[PDB]
């Protein structure tokens, strides 16, 4: 990896100094006394504080007092800080609209921001402040490209919330030793996730002092043991995509089949929404995502050797904090899981050659088989299941062209299963895409993309789909030699966009079996 400058030793400044210290600096000086510098605040490590505060979010809008506290505990631990601010976007609004093919691509823009800002202004190390929508895995790509200490300070899920993607991201990156213990489950706004804020110059600090870098914290062994808290806890989907990305940042490989022997490997255990009853505050009340750690270390599923931001190893924060409250039920036993495996569940076949993701409960049966039902996008998807709903019964339902070229942004889609489940229809038809979605088979990220010509691209109304759980295959009827006749006569439809951000992603994103990554 080679993407952001490189120091010009024992020197806790070892970036910043290159403005602070020679005299052909003198104009970075001069400003850096305008800001309020001090001679003897040149000599001190300089601290990035990226948030991701805005106001139209409940879980964005209070992230600029925890930077505040943030800069203050940066301050009394000897250190100067810069705080700075991304942008975020959230699902909830957009959800069900154009707007969201804007969603997933601004993980990759938050990554390329804090990039830009800790390069151009040569800080030491990055704090990171996300807020519980769903794009906090760009802060830590950021981290991995620049591979400067930094600490990624959740802000923290609100509670009234289950293991959707923003639980989901904050628990694997505590797991995988990018957030201080706790960090993942203790509720916006609570009183400790400030005093949190406060300490993270402090671990900062010692990481300067140890060198301790993301690329010596995320590792296989680390990346491994996010992926067990993800089977574990039953988290979305959504985390195959970013934690792909996170390996590639810091220079690793992490394919859909190292998901597949974790998943077969670590059973689910946490009764938490969706698929379960409660949500991440009740985990906090019965002591936390290191109590959760805790118990799969205990049962030798995690790598507890892994140093994290406390600069100790897993094990060493994990030694002795509480662990689970007598008598919880939200985490099973080993004897007893909600599932023998994880939920996640890669499926290839013919239909989906490069891959694709599922959610499995193991009470949805082990086979689907029915005539195609193809739609072009979400909407017609829409106004067909309104208007002729019985027409869907016993179908595979296929909604292509929302990938990550095709969408464009690779939108995820609510509304689809929703109305599937009004209908009726839940366990009486079958659902695929090449883009994502939010009681039957449910497939996304097929690959390759219908935009790129990949097989589900091909498919025709009335063409018989089977879905095999057990041998992992989206498998077509249709002979590979007809479907080779099709792709012939196959060409990609106009892009729908050619200008602004969303034609970049076009013009950058790679397949969701390869995360969706940007910069390559």
């Amino acid at each position: 990896v080679t993407a952001d400058p490189s120091p010009p030793t024992n020197k806790l400044n070892k970036y910043s100094s290159r403005i602070t210290e020679p005299k052909s600096q003198g104009g970075s000086q001069a400003i850096l006394h305008g800001v309020g510098l001090s001679d003897d605040d040149l000599l001190k490590p300089q601290i990035g504080i990226s948030s991701v505060w805005y106001e139209g979010n409940t879980c964005n809008m209070h992230l600029l007092k925890l930077s505040e506290a943030v800069k203050e505990g940066v301050e009394n631990a000897g250190m100067v800080g810069f705080r700075f601010n991304t942008i975020g976007v959230s699902d909830a609004i957009s959800m069900g609209t154009r707007g969201m093919c804007f969603s997933l691509q601004s993980r990759d823009l938050i990554a390329d921001s804090i990039e830009t800002v800790m390069s151009a202004q040569w800080y030491d190390g990055n704090i990171s402040i996300p807020g519980c929508d769903k794009n906090m895995p760009g802060t830590i790509m950021a981290m991995g490209r620049l591979n400067r200490p930094g600490i990624m300070v959740y802000g923290g899920t609100i509670k009234p919330g289950g293991m959707y993607t923003a639980n989901t991201m904050a628990s694997a990156i505590e797991a995988m030793g990018m957030s201080l213990p706790y960090s993942s489950s203790i509720p916006a706004e609570d009183p400790l996730k400030l005093d949190e804020c406060r300490l993270a110059g402090k671990y900062l600090l010692e990481l300067l002092k140890m060198d301790l870098k993301p690329r010596d914290i995320i590792t296989p062994k680390s990346l491994r043991n996010a992926m067990v808290s993800v089977m574990a806890l039953g988290g979305s989907t959504n985390a195959v995509l970013h934690l792909i990305a996170i390996a590639r940042s810091v220079g690793l490989e992490l394919t859909l089949d190292d998901f597949q022997k974790v998943s077969d490997a670590v059973p689910f255990l946490a009764d938490l929404k969706p698929s379960g009853k409660y949500v991440m505050e009740d985990i906090h009340k019965i002591g936390g995502t290191p109590a959760v750690l805790r118990y799969l270390l205990e049962l030798g599923l995690m790598d507890g050797d892994c140093m994290t931001v406390t600069g100790q190893t897993l094990a060493q924060n994990l030694e002795n904090v509480p662990s689970l409250t007598e008598g919880q039920e939200i985490i099973r036993p080993l004897s007893n899981p909600i599932k023998e495996t994880g939920h996640i569940q890669i499926l290839r076949g013919d239909l989906a050659p490069d891959g694709s993701v599922a959610k499995i409960t193991g009470k949805e049966g082990l086979y689907f088989s029915g005539p195609a039902l193809v739609f072009e996008g979400e909407e017609s998807m829409l106004a067909a299941i309104s208007a002729d709903p019985m027409s869907f019964k016993g179908t595979v339902v296929v909604i292509r062209g929302e990938g990550p070229k095709g969408g464009p942004g690779m939108p995820e889609m609510l509304t689809p299963t929703s109305a599937i489940m009004g209908a009726g229809l839940g366990k009486e038809c079958a659902l695929l895409t090449d883009g994502r979605f939010s009681h039957g088979f449910v497939v996304g990220h097929i690959c390759p993309e219908a935009q790129e010509g990949g097989p589900i691209g091909l498919i025709k109304n009335g063409d018989i789909i089977t879905i095999d759980i057990g041998k992992k295959r989206i498998d077509t009827q249709v002979s590979p030699e007809e479907m080779n006749d099709r792709r012939k006569k196959w060409t990609a439809p106009a892009y729908k966009v050619n200008r602004g951000v969303l034609y970049k992603y076009i013009k950058n994103v790679q397949s969701a079996s390869d995360g969706c990554v940007t910069d390559e």
